């Protein structure tokens, strides 16, 4: 992706969008008894603990577009997946309006906590005084709709979230753009169908996770990857994209069914106009992160990569053989022979795209169950019940996130979430956790599920069906 026009939002009409610029992440009351090296990355120019320059190290990701066209190992890789996606059946229809926006089964509603974006955001507008999910009321929205149309600004936040001590110095925090609320609902309406089915089918027919749920899937995922294992880190994704990689998008959607202007949305996304505070910029290419869909369309995209990248390297490559799960950049994959991962990311290179060996790495290792990761979780089978395996999320990572919070009031909400996760560690550990929790006095406070329970619901829930 490219930044190709920055002028001043004045000079083109648009007002000053005022995004808050405070973070909302304050130490919370669990601080200090555990250890962590994270903060909240750096949302201003002023702030002192910058060693660099903010505007230029956020915007920094977009960076350049290999100007090219849709060459012989995209066409065959994008042949392959849209083979392994007809057999989904997948409705190019539309999506009731109703369903869209307020939900259904494969498509939770709209969020009416995220912002509505412009103009709504300068008018002081918000989704919740557009809709109401007590009485899914659709005429307002079907005004703002038709009065303000659709192809409108996204808007930039600076994302308000832990980083490390590096990124924050770097001031490399990551952005989302807010889709204005109509464009939302359109994409919701057009590929609402194709969510569906992604969302109800992560794995590998769909190459896809976007949606799972880990306490579950895990254990489906060696069974699909029975090969030797593939993975690696990409370093700018979203941002990497060329356009090019948007054609293949638009083929491999073409080839579904969707028609030449039900691809047009993809062009939104491709070629895009932005507002952050008081600047207004075009970009071409980049997946704009936070838009709808961006996640699937990510994956998606990812299973054309990659394809890609064997075919163009390894040659007599047999893809039928070929398994991968996408979650937008995060991949792992597996082939039945050996393949060196770092002439796939040379290859990438070719295509602007930053490869990187699995994790932070050294050197593109061999990935064993031992050693790999995916959506920051390792893989470990249960002692007692071996085809059920264990997502394990590093403590490392969850002491960090306790150590903060947006709001307080949650606190109890947010350390059962982080109890879910940490028990796969295993009892020591957990009793280990719970005694620190323990140890000031809100935490004795808290209604905290015992290990035992943790794991007979678990075990339980392989039981009854999907
Ligand atoms: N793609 C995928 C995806 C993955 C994540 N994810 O990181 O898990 C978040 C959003 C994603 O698109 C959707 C995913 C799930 C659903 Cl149920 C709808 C999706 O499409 C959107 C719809 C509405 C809004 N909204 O403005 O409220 C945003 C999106 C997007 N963003």
């Amino acid at each position: 992706g490219e930044i190709e026009f920055i002028e001043s939002s004045k000079d083109a009409g648009f007002p000053v969008i005022n995004t808050p610029s405070k973070t909302k992440l304050e130490p919370s009351v669990f601080h200090q008894v555990f250890e962590g090296n994270k903060e909240p990355a750096v949302l201003r120019s002023g702030d002192p603990r910058l060693k660099a320059n903010f505007e230029e190290a956020i915007f920094s990701k977009y960076i350049g577009n290999v100007n090219t066209h849709v060459d012989e190992y995209m066409l065959e890789a994008v042949d392959h997946y849209a083979g392994q996606l007809a057999t989904l059946d997948i409705s190019t229809e539309p999506m009731k309006l109703e369903d869209a926006v307020y939900g259904t089964e494969g498509l939770e509603a709209l969020d009416l906590t995220t912002s509505a974006g412009y103009p709504y955001v300068a008018l002081g507008i918000k989704k919740r005084d557009i809709l109401s999910k007590k009485t899914k009321d659709l005429t307002k929205l079907k005004e703002c709709m038709d009065k303000y149309g659709l192809n409108l600004p996204m808007v930039t936040y600076v994302k308000d979230e832990l980083r490390s001590i590096e990124k924050v110095a770097k001031g490399k925090s990551r952005l989302i753009e807010a889709s204005s609320l109509n464009d939302s609902v359109a994409m919701r309406q057009t590929f609402g169908n194709l969510y569906k089915t992604f969302h109800l089918n992560p794995g590998v027919v769909t190459g896809s996770a976007v949606g799972c749920d880990p306490d579950l899937f895990w254990s489906k995922i060696p069974v699909m990857l029975d090969g030797h294992l593939i993975a690696f880190d990409y370093s700018g994704y979203d941002a990497s994209l060329s356009p090019v990689w948007f054609a293949c998008l638009k083929m491999l959607l073409e080839k579904l069914g969707y028609t030449h202007k039900e691809t047009n949305y993809i062009d939104y996304l491709c070629n895009s106009h932005h507002l952050y505070r008081d600047k207004h910029y075009f970009v071409r290419g980049g997946m704009p992160s936070g838009c709808s869909g961006t996640s699937i369309f990510n994956s998606m995209i990812n299973n054309i990569i990659i394809r890609t990248l064997m075919l163009k390297v390894y040659k007599g490559i047999d893809l039928d053989q070929f398994r991968m799960i996408a979650y937008g950049d995060d991949v792992i994959a597996s082939y039945p022979w050996p393949i060196d991962a770092s002439l796939l990311a040379e290859a990438g290179k070719g295509y602007g795209l930053i490869m990187t060996p699995a994790d932070k790495g050294e050197c593109f290792n061999e990935v064993t169950w031992t050693n790999a990761t995916f959506l920051k979780r390792y893989f470990r089978a249960d002692e007692q019940y071996p085809f059920l395996v264990h997502p394990v999320m590093p403590m490392k990572d969850i002491h960090e996130s306790i150590r903060w919070t947006k709001d307080p009031k949650n606190t109890q909400d947010h350390v059962r979430s982080l109890c879910l996760l940490a028990w796969h560690n295993g009892e020591h550990e957990y009793e280990e956790f719970i005694r620190k929790i323990r140890s000031v006095p809100v935490g004795r406070c808290l209604t905290l599920p015992a290990f035992s329970t943790l794991r007979r619901k678990w075990l339980d829930s392989f039981h009854h069906h999907h």
